[PDB]
C-alpha cells in the first residue's frame, strides 16, 4: 500500500500515480469535497495549499494541483502519506 511509480502525463496540473494495489478496482472517487470516505491523512493533502483534488480509479490515482502550484513543494506532501512508517495506533 504505497506509490510504486509516478506515471507520465501530458498535463503538468494532474499526474497519474501507480499504486501497489491493482486489478478488479479500488475506490473510483474524486477526492475533492473533503471527507470523501478517505483517511484524515488524504484530507490533509486536500488542505495543502497547492493541491486542487485527488482523483482515484481502479489502481492508479490522478492528483490535480493548482495552476501556479509546484510539485517541487506539493508532491512531498502527497507522497508523505503513502510513504511513512505504517503501524497501528490504539494502545
Amino acid at each position: 500500500m504505497k506509490i510504486i511509480s509516478i506515471s507520465e502525463t501530458p498535463n503538468h496540473n494532474t499526474m497519474k500515480i501507480t499504486l501497489s494495489e491493482s486489478r478488479e478496482g479500488m475506490t473510483s472517487d474524486t477526492y475533492t469535497k473533503v471527507d470523501d470516505s478517505q483517511p484524515a491523512f488524504i484530507n490533509d493533502i486536500l488542505k495543502v495549499e497547492g493541491v486542487k483534488s485527488i482523483f482515484h480509479v481502479m489502481d492508479f490515482i490522478s492528483v490535480d494541483k493548482e495552476n501556479d502550484a509546484n510539485w517541487e513543494t506539493v508532491l512531498p506532501k502527497v507522497e508523505a502519506v503513502f510513504e511513512l512508517e505504517h503501524h497501528h495506533h490504539h494502545h
